[PDB]
């Protein structure tokens, strides 16, 4: 049940922020998935979705537009999670210099059948949940992985924390509509526009570095 409260609160904030500032994006958030949909998907993949991820799916089954919520990155429907997990499984089955940050938190591999993608940049890169952590990682940690992520990053301890940190970016004013496309900018620093994966990665890196003095 860890991350469950955060998931619920994050979606409240994201539902409410999008309905004020970006109604077009709000109208892309799908209806909940049923427990049946979720059972069928766990069955197809032979996994248990962690509690915060299942709670997120029972609020919105991804996004469908008749673009991406996470500063241009799309929240995937349960159908896309299944299809895309199976495509990564076909690749893990065959054939690059792979790293983890923090070191040994994430397996240093291109692909793993237990890495469940939940967000896509639609260019082969993902944020997802890691169901087979490295020795210093945590089960159901949130990671980056895919085509151009030689270095995997642990970006949150669970999916609820991930969603809540995105919801607080919105609430801190860290955004720009170019409604227009939603991009990220550090408001406090009057900062330049940035790719949100670079922002996530720098945050994970800085936090790792700042904990290093505690022995």
């Amino acid at each position: 049940n860890d991350g469950v409260s955060e998931t619920l609160l994050a979606w409240r904030h994201i539902d409410f922020w999008t309905s004020e500032h970006n109604p077009d994006l709000n109208a892309t958030l799908s209806d909940p998935c049923t427990q049946n949909d979720i059972t069928h998907a766990e069955e197809d993949l032979e996994v248990s979705f962690p509690n915060p991820v299942k709670a997120s799916f029972k609020i919105h089954d991804g996004q469908e537009d008749l673009s991406g919520l996470f500063y241009g990155f799309q929240l995937m429907t349960l159908d896309q999670v299944v299809a895309m997990t199976q495509a990564w499984r076909n690749v893990a089955k065959n054939l690059p210099d792979q790293k983890s940050i923090p070191p040994n938190a994430v397996q240093p591999v291109y692909a793993h059948p237990a890495w469940i993608p939940l967000i896509t940049d639609n260019a082969g890169n993902h944020i997802g949940v890691d169901l087979a952590p490295g020795p210093n990682g945590k089960y159901a940690q949130i990671i980056t992985f895919g085509r151009d992520f030689d270095t995997k990053f642990v970006i949150a301890e669970n999916w609820g924390e991930f969603l809540l940190s995105f919801a607080n970016d919105l609430e801190a004013g860290n955004w720009y509509l170019v409604d227009g496309e939603l991009v990220f900018r550090d408001k406090k620093s009057n900062g330049p526009i940035q790719d949100y994966f670079e922002v996530l990665k720098r945050r994970t890196w800085i936090k790792y570095q700042l904990e290093r003095p505690h022995r």
